[PDB]
C-alpha cells in the first residue's frame, strides 16, 4: 500500500524519548516541589501536586492545552471529517497519545479501524436487555463497559506472563477496542427498546467515529451534518483536562493495580456518575431555560443585568461561570461559540442568544458582586444549549455523551502509565486524632 | 431498656467526631510534610494526604482499629453462638462507632443482615446474562454496581436532602450492601444455581459468615471449623488504612457523591487488579510448588536450602516483606493462632510448610539482604487454610476478599458523608513540568 505509519507505530516511535525524559526526572527524585498542610488532608488533596498526567496542562492565561497546543491551534491543525468544519475526536486522540498532529490520511485509516472494531459480543447485548428501564443511564454505561473486560487482551496476556516493557501494547489494543465500542454501548443506553437492531447495525467503515455515533443515536444522514460537527467538536473538547478530575483520576488509580482498561474506565465512569462531577451541563441548561421563561425572547441588556442581580442577591450562583485559576473565558467555550457563529439557525435560536448575551454581561456583574473568582464562562455554559438546539432534549443523557468523550484522555494516560512502568497509586492515610496530636 | 441498635450507636458518636473535625480544621494552615518529585512519579507513596478514621498502621504492632490490636479484638469482640473466632459484624460495629458492642447488640445486627440479604429479580437476571468464563471479580463488581437501583442515597439526593443528613441514607445503603454481597458472591461461585441460591432464606439467628458459608454450599455442623476460619478471615481483611486501591477508590468515587453501591463497585474493580488482589493465590501456588520439590516429609534444613536456592536463582519469596512493619503481621499471627488449636490443620504438610517457612525465611531473607522487613504477612497463611478446608479454587479467593473489604471502606464512606468531606481532587503535572 501507499501507507503512512499507523497509530501504534507512531506511538512506538515516541516511547524511547519519553522513557529517557522519565529517567532524567527520576534523577531529581529528591527535589522538593511543595508543602503538605492539614488543609490538603481534610480537603480532598486540593492544591496538592501529586500525580502525573502527560497529555494536558491547564495554562492560567490560555486555558487547557494539549502538548502545548491551544484549542485554537487544534481547530486549525487537526484533520476534519470527509465533510464538515470541525476537528475530529480521533485526531485529538492521536495528538494526545503521540504528541503529534496526524495527517488526514492517518486519521482516515484510524477511523476505519475504529469502525471495524465497533461490534459487540452477544452477552453485552443480553446484559443491557436485563437492565430495568429506570436504571440510571450512567449505571448502565459503567456496567456495560466493565463487562467488556471479557474481551481484554491485557488481562489475558498478563495472566499468561508478559514482560513489563510490553505492558503498553495490549493496553493500547484494549483502549482502541473500548473506544471503538463505547459509542454503540452509549446508543443502546439511549435506545433501550432497540437493542437487537442498534446492537448489530453495520456501520459505514469510511465514516468518522462521531458520525457513526450519531447514526446509532438515530441522527445519521446528510440532513444532520451540523449536529455531526457539533458532536465531533464536543467529543474532542471534553476528551482530556488534566489528571485531577474524578473520572481521569479513578481510571488511573484502578489501572495502577494493573486492572485492564475496561475495568479501569468503568471506575472512571462510576465517578462521572457522581452528581458533583457529571451534572454541570444539565444545570446550566435548566438555568438558561428558567431565565428565558422569566425575561422572554425580547429583552434589554438591563433586563439581563437585573435578572443576574436578583439571582445573586437571593444567594444563588450563576452556573457555568467561575474558575480558581483561569483568568479568561474557557477556550473550549469559545470554540463552541465559533461553531455557532457560522450556523444561522443556531444564531436565530433565542436560547442560544441568551447564552451569548449572558456571556457579554454576567462577567462584569459577577465581578462587581465580588463573590466569584475569575467569573468567566466555561464550556458548560454552552454545550447543553447546543445539544438542545439539535433536538437532544433529554439532559439526563448529557453525562452519557460526556462519558464517551472522556474515554479519550484517561485511556491515553493509561497507555503511558504502562509504557513508563508507573507503580500502584498508594497515598498514606491518617486519622483526625493523628492530626490533632 | 433494649440496647441501642447500630444506627443509634452511630448517631450518638457523630457530634464528638464533628467537634474533633472542627478543631482539626482550625489548624488547617499547619505544615505537616513536603511533596517531592518522588511522590509524583511514585504513586504518592509515603505521602500523608488523605483521611481514614477506623484503622492506623503501627510500625511495631501492625494494624490497629481505634487503637486496638488484633489480639485485643480477638479478646473483646463477640463470637458466634458456636465457635472460637471474632465476628466480622462485630468488627464492623467497632470500626464504625469506635466502640465494642455487647454480644446482644451483635446478635440483633446479624439478624438485620440476614433479613436484608434478598436480591431483586433484575439482579438475578443480570447475573444469568454473564458468560461462564467472565472473570469472577468482573461479575462481582458489576452486580454490586447494578444494586444502585436500590440506593436510598441516590434517590434522596435527587429529591433534595440536606448535607447534614447525607450520612443516614449512606448508612442504610451500606448495611443493605453488606447484607447482600455474600449472596452475590455465592451466585458468582455457583452459576448453575442462581434461582435457588439467589432466593434461599437465611437463618436469622446465625451470623453473617455462617450464612455466607451456607450459601457457598458449606453449611452445617460438619463445616464448623471452616465457619470459624471464614469469620476470622472476613474480620481480619475488613480494613487496612485508606491507601490501598480498593479503600481509596471507594472513597474517591464516593467523594463525587456517587452512592455506596457505585462507590464500592469501583473499589472492587481495583481489587480485581493483579497488584492488589492476587497475593493469597500467589503464596498458595508457591507453597504447593515447594511441596512438589521437597516432599511431604521435610526437615528445617530442606526448607532453608529451598529458600536459598530460590533467592540465588533471582526469584522472590511471596508473602514476606513490608516497607514499614518491623514484625510479623498480627493478622498472620491470628491465622496461626486459629490453626494451633486444630490438630487436622497442624497435621497438614502444606500448613506445616507455611509454619516452617515462617520460622526460617526471615533470617534467610535478612542474610540475603534484598528484602526490607522480611516478616510474614497475612497472605502467607490465608490461602493454605482455605485450601485445607476444601476451598480449592484460588481464582475465587479475591471474591472472598471482596466480601470482607466491603467493611472498612463503607464505614469510611459513612464518615466521609457525616463530616461533609469534599470531592477528592489532586493536581496533576507533566514530566516536562517537573524537568524544567
Amino acid at each position: 500500500s501507499t501507507a503512512e505509519p499507523d497509530l501504534k507505530t507512531a506511538l512506538k516511535a515516541v516511547i524511547p524519548a519519553k522513557r529517557e525524559l522519565f529517567k532524567q526526572v527520576k534523577e531529581r527524585s529528591d527535589e522538593v516541589i511543595g508543602e503538605v498542610k492539614v488543609a490538603n488532608v481534610i480537603g480532598g488533596m486540593r492544591g496538592l501536586k501529586s500525580m502525573l498526567w502527560e497529555g494536558s496542562v491547564l495554562d492560567p492565561e490560555e486555558g487547557i492545552r494539549f502538548h502545548g497546543k491551544t484549542i485554537k491551534d487544534c481547530q486549525k491543525e487537526l484533520p476534519k471529517g470527509t465533510s464538515g468544519t470541525e476537528m475530529l475526536p480521533e485526531a485529538m486522540f492521536w495528538l494526545l497519545l503521540t504528541g503529534q498532529v496526524p495527517s488526514t490520511n492517518q486519521v482516515r485509516a484510524f477511523s476505519r479501524e475504529l469502525a471495524e472494531q465497533s461490534h459487540l459480543p452477544q452477552h453485552i447485548l443480553d446484559l443491557i436487555k436485563s437492565f430495568p428501564r429506570s436504571m440510571h443511564p450512567m449505571t448502565q454505561l459503567s456496567i456495560a463497559v466493565a463487562a467488556l473486560n471479557t474481551e481484554s487482551k491485557f488481562a489475558k496476556a498478563y495472566e499468561k506472563g508478559l514482560s513489563k516493557a510490553d505492558y503498553w501494547e495490549p493496553t493500547f489494543d484494549d483502549s482502541i477496542s473500548l473506544l471503538a465500542k463505547i459509542p454503540r454501548v452509549a446508543a443502546l443506553v439511549f435506545r433501550p427498546d432497540e437493542v437487537d437492531q442498534v446492537g448489530t447495525q453495520a456501520l459505514d467503515a469510511s465514516q468518522d467515529w462521531s458520525y457513526n455515533f450519531a447514526e446509532l443515536l438515530g441522527k445519521g444522514g446528510k440532513e444532520n451534518q451540523d449536529f455531526h460537527d457539533l458532536l465531533r467538536l464536543y467529543l474532542a473538547l471534553h476528551g482530556d483536562h488534566e489528571g485531577g478530575n474524578v473520572s481521569a483520576h479513578a481510571t488511573h488509580l484502578v489501572g495502577s493495580a494493573l486492572s485492564d482498561p475496561f475495568l479501569s474506565y468503568s471506575a472512571g465512569l462510576l465517578g462521572l456518575a457522581g452528581p458533583l462531577h457529571g451534572l454541570a451541563a444539565q444545570e446550566v441548561l435548566r438555568w438558561i431555560l428558567a431565565m428565558q421563561d422569566k425575561i422572554g425572547t425580547k429583552f434589554t441588556d438591563d433586563d439581563v443585568r437585573n435578572y443576574l442581580w436578583d439571582t445573586l442577591k437571593s444567594g444563588r450562583v450563576v452556573p457555568g461561570y467561575g474558575h480558581g485559576v483561569l483568568r479568561k473565558p474557557d477556550p473550549r467555550f469559545q470554540a463552541l461559540m465559533d461553531f455557532a457563529a457560522t450556523r444561522p439557525d443556531v444564531l436565530a435560536n433565542p436560547v442560544f442568544q441568551l447564552v451569548k448575551k449572558n456571556s457579554e454581561i454576567a462577567p462584569a456583574v459577577l465581578t462587581e458582586h465580588g463573590k466569584t473568582k475569575n467569573p468567566h464562562p466555561n464550556v458548560d455554559a454552552a454545550s447543553g444549549v447546543l445539544f438542545y438546539h439539535y433536538g437532544f432534549q433529554q439532559p439526563l443523557y448529557y453525562t452519557v455523551t460526556f462519558g464517551v468523550s472522556r474515554a479519550l484522555g484517561p485511556l491515553v494516560q493509561l497507555i503511558w502509565d504502562r509504557a513508563l512502568g508507573l507503580p500502584i497509586e498508594r497515598p498514606k492515610s491518617i486519622n483526625l486524632l493523628g492530626l490533632k496530636k
